[PDB]
C-alpha cells in the first residue's frame, strides 16, 4: 500500500475558455508536486448509453488504487449527472477525496442545488473559493467537516514585467457578453477591454491575445478592473476571480468592487482600491498622483512572484491532502 | 505545449513483475515530470466494441495533438487491447515511443500465431525502445521496419534497502518460481539453493517464502551469489529480454551468475559484475573455487556500480532518450 | 525571478539525529523545487574573520535579491555562525524562513538567549515544533509576527510494514546514555533497545545492536509498541519539541506510549495513535491489559494516518505554507 | 551511501552575459531533474589569500558526499586558476566528475595557447566531457585529453513558454547580438533590412533597424511573426542564439562550416550558406510554400528547444557514463 495522489483534468474545451484554463494550471502545478492527472474529456453525456458512461469512467479511473488521495477539481462541465456519477464511482475505492470548487453550477441555475450539495458531502475535505463560499453552502446543507479557503487563484507564468507608467487608462480582459457594465461606459476613462466578441465612445475593443502577451501589454501601467454585473453580484461575494489574478501578475493595482470575496488580501499587501462603484474607480483614477501609483505597483510586485511561481495553489494542493489524511 | 505521457498498468496481483516493472518505470516518469495514462487489467470480453472504445476514450482523456506517448507494451489486455490502444493514438498527431517490456508472441512456443498482428502495431510507433539490440535484429526479421530504436541495456531497481556487508556465503540465490524455471527441481549440487516463492524440490534447495522486493534485497545483500538463469525451453528468449532478477541481486549489493548468451552480456563483463558461465556445473565450481580476496573485488564492483540501478538511470536515459528520438530527425 | 533555498548540514556523525532530520526535510524540499544551500560542521575557530566571511560568501555564492531562503537552524557550528550566517542573509534583499530544530539557551545556557533571539528576529517568518516553543520564544523578546507550527517530524520511507500481531513489548531505539530510566527499567514487560552503546542493561531490557533505519521500521513493524520518553532534566526543554523517533514509530506502523504533556499530544489523541500516560508505570499497566482487539484497532489508526509521514506531508504543508506567508 | 548529483552554476554577472544565462539555463533544468547546484560566484581572485581561496571553495562545497556526482560547467570566468582549484577540490572527494564545456579559453586565439596545457591537465581529472560537438573532443584529444568518456551536446536548449505568432514570410533578417562583436554588422550593404537587437548606443548601416535590448520572452514573440534568423561569426561549440531563433518558431541561414548543422539539415530548419550574398539571395527567392514547410519544420522541432530536451539528454547520458 503506497499513497499517490490524484488531481482531475478537464480538456477538449475551447481555446479561450477560462474553465478550463484553470483546471489545466492547477494541474500544472500539481505535477510539478508530484501528483498524477486523471484526464476528463468535455463532451455530450447523452451520447453514451448508461453503461458506457460507466466503462469511460473506468477508463478514467483505472490508475486508481486504494490508499491513494483524489482531488476532484468541479465542474467537470459534463453535466451535474458526470460530477455525481465520477463521485459515485471514487467512493467505491477505499480513498480520501478532495473536492476542489472552481464554480458551484447552481448559482445561474438554481434547481439541482440539492443533488450538488449532495454529492459535495462525499468528499473528505472541501477547497471553497472563500470562507463566505463555504457559510454559503453550509446553508443549503454542505457537511463536510474539513475546509480550506482557496483565496486567490495564481497566475503561473515568467512573462517580463514592463516598468508601469501611470496611464490613466483601465484593463479589462472578460466578455461584454456577460459584462454589460462595459457597454453602458460613460467615462472620459479610456477602458480597454480584451475580448473576441464584436458588439461605446470610450471602450476600446481589442483583440484578444494570448495570455502571455496581455500580461507584457498590461505591465506597461495602467489600472486592472474587476467587476461584476448585477445579478453576478452573488458570486463575485463568493468566487475568485481569475482576473484579479492575472492583473497582479502583469504587475499593476487593481481596482475591485466593495464586497468581493477575500478582500482583506487586497487591502493587506496594497494591491489596489476597494471602491464602492465605478465613479469613485474614476475618481481615483483621476486623482492619483504618480507617487502613490509607484507605491502600488511596487506593493503589486513585491507580492505577485506569489502568483507566478504558483503559491496559493501550492498552499491548497499541499495543506487538503493532510487535511483529507490528518 | 507538448506534455509527455506513459501507459502504466494497474489491478494485477501484488506478486506480478510485469505491473511492478511498469509501475516502477511510472514512478521514474513521474517524477522526470511525465504524465501516467492508467490501464486496468480486466477481461476484455466483458465488453462491447462501443463499451472498449469509450474506456479508451476514458483512459485517452487527457492526450492532445503534440503530445509525446510512450506506451508500455504489453498491457496482459491481449494483443487485441494493444492493438485497438495503439489505434487510438494514431489518431492524435503525436509522436509513440513503443517500449517493449516483452514480446509475447516471442516468449511462449504457443503464442506465436500473433507475431504478424503484434508486427503490425509495433510499425506504427515513431520509436521503439527494445530490451537489447538483439531483440531489435530479431524484430526485423519479422517485418518490424519502425526506423528509430533504442536500447534498453538493463532494469534498474530504484531504492534505499540498507546494503549489508557482503560475507563470503558459498550459497546461491534464487527469486523465480520453480513453474517458469524447472531446472530448480533438478538441483543436484551441494551448493544450497534458495527459492524465493509464494508456491515440493531436491534436498539441497531452500523454499523461502515471498517476501517484499525491500526485504529481499537486504537479506541477499548479507552476501552470497545471484543466479540469473533460464530453461532451455526459453533459450531463445534469454538472448533478447531484460531479466528484472539481474537487477535485483545487482541492486542488493551481490555478484552474480548468468549463462552464456544472454542479452547485454557485456554489461556483467565490462563492469565486473559476476560471472558469464557456460552451464550450471561451471557455476556452481567457481561458486566453490572464489576465495576470499576475489569475492572482495566482485562486491565492490557490484556496488560501485549499482548507483545507476538503485537511482533509475537506465530508465531515466531511456525515457528522455526515446522522447528525444521522437522528435529529432 | 524567485528561486527558494534551504539551509542544511553535512559532516556530522551517521548517528547524528540533528543532521539526519536537516537532510530528510531538505530532501522533502528538493522534491518541491527547493535548492540547498550545503554547510559543513567544523571547528569555527580554526577561521580568521575574513576567512569565515569568505566561507560563508562560499555557501551564499548563488543567492540573488527576490529569493527565499529557509535557515534551519541551529547549524552546530554554534551561536556565533548562526548569528554570521544570518547577518549575511540579511544583505540580500530577500525574505527569511527561520526553521527551529533546536533552541541552545534552553540552562546555564541560557545567557545565550539575547543573542539568540536578536538574530532570530531577523527572520520573516519563524517556523518552530509546537505553539508552545513559539510562546516561550515570545517571553523572550522575539517579534517575528508571522509564525507556523510544526506539529510532527516526518519520516519518508518505502519500509515494507509487515503485519503487526499484540506482542507486549516496548520498543525504545535511543542512546541509554541519554535516557536514564532504560538503566532503571524494572518492569516484566521487554524492553527493547537499539543502540550502539556496547554495555549490559537491566535484566529485562534486550540490547539490540544498533541498525539502519529502514531495517528497524520493519522489524517494529511485527508489533508491540513505541515509547516516546525523555529524561529528568530534559522535561522542560521536552514540552517544547519534536520528538523523531515518535515518526520513526507511526511510520513502521505501531502505536505509541508517550509521557503526558508532550508537544503535540493532541494529534495523538485525535488520530488514535497510542496512548498518553503519565510514568512509566501507567505505560506498564496499559500494555498489560491492552487486549487482541483495542490493539487491533491502534495500529488500523497508525497504518491511516501514517501515509502522511511516510510521504513527508508534515513537511511539505511547512515548507509550503512558510514561503507563501514570507510574501504575503 | 546515497548518490545525489551537483552541478556548478555561476552567478554575479551582467545581465547580458550569455554565459551566465547558459549555465544558469542548464541549471534551471538540472532542478527540475532533481540535480543540486553547486553556486559559484564571479569576483576577483587576487582579492583571496591562498587560505582565503581554499575556504570560499569549502564553502562552495559543503554539502558535498563521497559517492556523490558532480557535474562542472567549464569554465566558471574567475579565471584558470580558479577552475584548477575547483577541480582540485572536487578530486579530493570520492565522486564522479562529469566535465560540461562551454568554453575553451586556451583555443579562443593563438595568444591564450599558453594555457591548453594547464587547461588540458585538469580537464583529464574528469570522469566524462560532455563538449558542444564531435569536432571539439577530436581537437581536444589533439592536445593531450584524455578522458575516454565524451558526450555530444548538439544544440542549446530554450525553455520557453514565449506564445508564437503566426509566420509571415517576412523578407527580413533577425540578428539579437552586438555589433562591437559582430563586424559584419556595420558592413550591411543590401536591401534586405537587417534587424539588430542590441543595447548599444551606435548609429548603424542604412539597411540595418537597430532595435532596443527587450526581455528574450518578447524577443521570441516578434520573431515568430516571421521572417529569418541569422547565425553569423569556430565551428567548435553551439550557437545559443540559434536555439533563440527556432525556439520561437522561424527558420534559419547559418554560415557553412558550423558545429552540428546537420541537424540544420536533416531537421529541414534552415539554410547553410557559403556567405553572406548566399544568404540575401535565398531570401529574395525563397517563395510563400517553400516557407511555410520551413516554419512547418522549424515548429515541430522546436519542442525539443522548448522543453529543454538538448539538456535533459545530457544531464542524463553523462551521469550514466559517469557511473557505467
Ligand atoms: O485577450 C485575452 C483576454 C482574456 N484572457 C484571459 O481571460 C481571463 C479572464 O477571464 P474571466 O473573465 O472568465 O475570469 P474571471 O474574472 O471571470 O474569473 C484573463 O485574466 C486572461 O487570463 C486572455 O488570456 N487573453
Ligand atoms: O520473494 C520475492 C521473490 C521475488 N521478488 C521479485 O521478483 C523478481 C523476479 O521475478 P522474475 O523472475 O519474473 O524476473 P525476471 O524473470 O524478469 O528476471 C525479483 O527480482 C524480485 O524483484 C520479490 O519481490 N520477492
Ligand atoms: O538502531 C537504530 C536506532 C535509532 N535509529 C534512529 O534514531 C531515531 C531516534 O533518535 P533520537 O532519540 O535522537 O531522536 P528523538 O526521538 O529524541 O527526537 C530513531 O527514530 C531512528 O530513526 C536508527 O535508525 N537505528
Ligand atoms: O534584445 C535581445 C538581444 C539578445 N538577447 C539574447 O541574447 C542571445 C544571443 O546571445 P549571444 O550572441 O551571446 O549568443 P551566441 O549566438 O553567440 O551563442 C539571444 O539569443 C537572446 O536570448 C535577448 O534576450 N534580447
Amino acid at each position: 500500500a503506497c499513497m499517490r495522489v490524484y488531481i482531475t483534468n478537464i480538456n477538449g474545451q475551447s481555446i479561450q475558455s477560462t474553465a478550463q484554463l484553470c483546471q489545466n494550471t492547477v494541474t500544472d502545478v500539481a505535477v510539478s508536486l508530484g501528483y498524477r492527472e486523471l484526464g476528463i474529456y468535455c463532451y455530450q453525456i447523452h451520447t453514451d448509453s448508461e453503461s458506457e458512461l460507466s466503462k469511460r469512467l473506468d477508463g478514467i479511473v483505472a490508475g486508481l488504487r486504494h490508499g491513494d488521495v483524489v482531488i476532484f477539481q468541479t465542474p467537470t462541465w459534463n453535466t451535474t449527472e458526470f460530477d455525481e456519477k465520477l463521485m459515485n464511482k471514487l467512493k467505491l475505492y477505499d480513498i480520501k477525496i478532495v473536492l476542489f470548487i472552481h464554480d458551484v453550477v447552481p448559482l445561474g441555475n438554481f434547481y439541482l442545488m440539492d443533488r450538488t450539495i449532495a454529492y459535495y458531502n462525499k468528499a473528505d475535505v472541501v477547497v471553497a473559493p472563500s470562507q463566505k463560499m463555504i457559510d454559503k453552502l453550509r446553508d443549503f446543507g454542505m457537511n463536510v467537516s474539513k475546509t480550506v479557503v482557496q483565496g486567490m487563484w495564481d497566475h503561473p507564468t515568467q512573462a517580463p514585467m514592463f516598468p508601469a507608467g501611470l496611464k490613466r487608462e483601465i484593463h479589462f480582459p472578460g466578455n461584454p457578453e456577460r459584462f454589460s457594465f462595459v457597454k453602458e461606459w460613460k467615462y472620459d476613462i479610456p477602458l480597454k477591454v480584451y475580448t473576441w466578441q464584436n458588439v461605446p465612445q470610450n471602450v476600446h475593443k481589442i483583440n484578444y491575445r494570448p495570455d502571455e502577451q496581455l500580461l507584457m501589454e498590461m505591465s506597461q501601467g495602467g489600472f486592472g478592473l474587476v467587476w461584476m454585473d448585477d445579478k453576478d453580484k452573488e458570486y463575485q461575494s463568493l468566487y475568485c476571480s481569475y482576473k484579479l489574478g492575472s492583473f497582479l501578475a502583469a504587475g499593476i493595482p487593481v481596482i475591485v468592487q466593495e464586497g468581493i470575496a477575500n478582500q482583506e488580501l487586497i487591502e493587506n499587501n496594497g494591491l489596489g482600491w476597494i471602491v464602492k462603484d465605478v465613479e469613485e474607480a474614476i475618481m481615483k483614477v483621476k486623482n492619483v498622483n504618480e507617487d502613490e501609483y509607484i507605491e502600488l505597483v511596487k506593493n503589486v510586485r513585491s507580492f505577485n512572484p506569489i502568483l507566478r511561481k504558483g503559491f496559493f495553489t501550492r498552499r491548497l494542493l499541499t495543506e487538503s491532502v493532510f487535511q483529507a489524511i490528518c
